[PDB]
């Protein structure tokens, strides 16, 4: 029983809504394997050391995202930045979960709505492969676009319109469930592992086994296994891979630190990082394989090329997985099972993010930690309103803008600042000593080098490239107006600029000389007495030249 519980905990921690929903369309947009090569490279190099470092920080300091920076006061801005990023991602994650709940509700029938045209939401251009000899006019795409989003009533992000009442009700139910699953404490989140630790793997295995034996899966798999290096020479794939890695692993959102703050003081963070990274890699590879099998089948069915079967934006899963399910026997049961799995995964991810935000903002303010119910209600209500903002007719455009800009460059910068702060200022040797005291063994030279030099270097490279090489935002065949890009960059800067603001605020809040102010702002808060003794390690070349 204990072994099963441990295994289930590990797998549930490893899987996420990101791996199931976001990775499909990012891999499809970026070719196939051409995305897996850089994805795996970044996974190892940045994700594994950063995941390990975040878990270790949370476990050792016993604090959330914001308050953990008592070791280096100047990076409370980084903490607040990750909290804001988590808030935005929570908005649009809750919107996605509302989509999933609507699909589950509509799946409770014998004639699935995404099988043929002829409904009230079907345009006259709907084409049915079975009722007759582009991608927008397929029955599943038609359903997703019209009978769920009702996107056919908005001309763009400038005419989003009014919230859809069906999606409004689904979002209300999702938010009520989240609030009642978050209002008591962390303990309630530890008993939901069983549903999310088995269903995703069972569904993925069934989908893989079925898709392999499909008329058009061969060419889809061939395209998946074909690598285009001219795509590897564009840096869009690299930016997407880095962002998706930091999404799937959960690093950079404050979730890992907050969750680890509640761990035992002797837990093995190294093994946790290893297992989570390995399972993430394998799950991502399998998800890509199944996704490309399904869309190769679709390319063979709709008689179109593999590059134009499905939309490259969000909703690829909601257009694809129903299509695969429609070909199974007793498709109603499989649809119910798959959408229940999606609901469970989304609820778990949203609970994790909301817990991150709540713990981070509650450890900083004691009055907020003393009223967990009211604080949870306030955060949940704000998230509900800002997600309602994305339920309008043109809600997919706002969702795309948020998904592109809230995270991405902002999360890369936040993680880069976390790594630079911790390693360079707090001492990689000091961090390794803390690890040794906590778990019992010093990390190997590879971990220290990755924390200090390799990971910050690649993170800086990607952060710069994502800024110089930035393409205007678009959704399929819709080109966003320039002010949309300006608003997106403002959203990213809203969390990127919290670091210098807090740095200058702390500098002008402390009293003393410039050198004294810097020493106070660099020293851990529990060693401030050493400042008066003129004993600062950061003022010696030995500390900076330490591997
Ligand atoms: N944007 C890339 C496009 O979706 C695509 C998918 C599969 C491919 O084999 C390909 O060459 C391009
Ligand atoms: N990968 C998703 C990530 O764990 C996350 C961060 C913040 C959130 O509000 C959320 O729902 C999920």
């Amino acid at each position: 029983g204990k072994k099963i519980d441990f295994l289930l905990s590990v797998v549930g921690f490893a899987v996420d809504l990101a791996n199931v929903w976001r990775f499909p369309y990012l891999c499809y947009k970026n070719g196939g394997g051409a995305f897996l090569i850089p994805y795996t490279l970044f996974l190892i190099i940045a994700g594994m050391p950063l995941f390990y470092m975040e878990l270790a920080l949370g476990q050792y300091n016993r604090e959330g995202a914001a308050t953990v920076w008592k070791i280096c006061p100047f990076f409370k801005g980084v903490g607040y930045a990750v909290i804001l990023i988590a808030l935005y991602v929570g908005f649009y994650y809750n919107v996605i979960i509302a989509w999933s709940l609507y699909y589950l509700f509509s799946s409770f029938t014998l004639n699935l709505p995404w099988t043929d045209c002829g409904h009230t939401w079907n345009s006259p251009n709907c084409t049915d492969p079975k009722l007759l000899n582009k991608y927008k006019f397929t029955p599943a795409a038609e359903f997703y676009e019209r009978g769920v989003l009702h996107l056919h009533e908005s001309s763009g992000i400038h005419d989003i319109g009014l919230p859809q009442w069906q999606l409004l009700l689904c979002l209300m139910v999702v938010v009520i469930v989240l609030y009642f699953s978050l209002w008591k404490g962390v303990k309630t989140s530890g008993k939901v592992v069983w549903i999310t630790a088995t269903l995703p793997y069972f569904v993925l295995f069934v989908l893989l086994v079925h898709g392999v034996t499909l008329p058009g899966a061969s060419n889809g798999i061939n395209a998946y296994l074909h690598i285009d290096f001219y795509r590897l020479k564009e840096a869009t794939v690299w930016i997407d891979a880095a962002t998706q890695i930091f999404f799937s692993l959960g690093a950079g959102f404050g979730v890992l630190i907050a969750f680890a703050s509640y761990n035992k003081f002797d837990n093995n963070c190294y093994r946790d990082a290893l297992l989570t990274s390995s399972i993430n890699c394998i799950t991502s590879f399998v998800s890509g394989f199944a996704i490309f099998s399904i869309l190769g089948y679709m390319a063979h069915e709709h008689k179109v090329n593999i590059e134009d079967v499905a939309t490259e934006g969000a909703g690829l899963v909601f257009i694809l997985y129903p299509e695969a399910i429609s070909t199974l026997s007793g498709s109603t049961f499989w649809a119910v099972v798959f959408f229940v799995m999606l609901l469970a995964l989304g609820l778990d991810s949203s609970m994790g993010g909301m817990e991150a935000v709540i713990t981070g903002l509650a450890d900083d303010f004691q009055v907020l930690k003393r009223h967990r119910k009211l604080f949870t209600f306030g955060v949940t209500f704000s998230t509900f309103l800002l997600a309602l903002f994305c339920i309008t007719k043109g809600g997919i455009y706002v969702l795309t803008l948020l998904d592109t800009f809230a995270a991405g460059t902002s999360i890369l910068f936040a993680v880069l600042m976390e790594a630079i702060g911790v390693s360079w200022f707090y001492g990689v040797d000091r961090f390794s000593n803390d690890i040794q005291q906590m778990m019992g063994f010093r990390p190997g030279l590879y971990w220290r080098l990755c924390w200090k030099f390799v990971s910050p270097a690649f993170l800086l490279f990607v952060v710069v490239v994502s800024i110089i090489n930035f393409k205007p935002l678009t959704y399929d065949d819709y080109i966003f107006p320039p002010w949309a890009n300006w608003v997106g960059w403002g959203i990213a800067l809203s969390s990127m600029v919290l670091v210098p603001i807090y740095v200058i605020y702390k500098f002008l809040s402390t009293q003393g000389s410039l050198w004294e102010r810097l020493a106070y702002g660099i020293t851990p808060e529990n060693e401030h007495h050493l400042v008066a003794q003129r004993d600062i390690r950061q003022f010696q070349l030995q500390h900076w030249l330490a591997i």
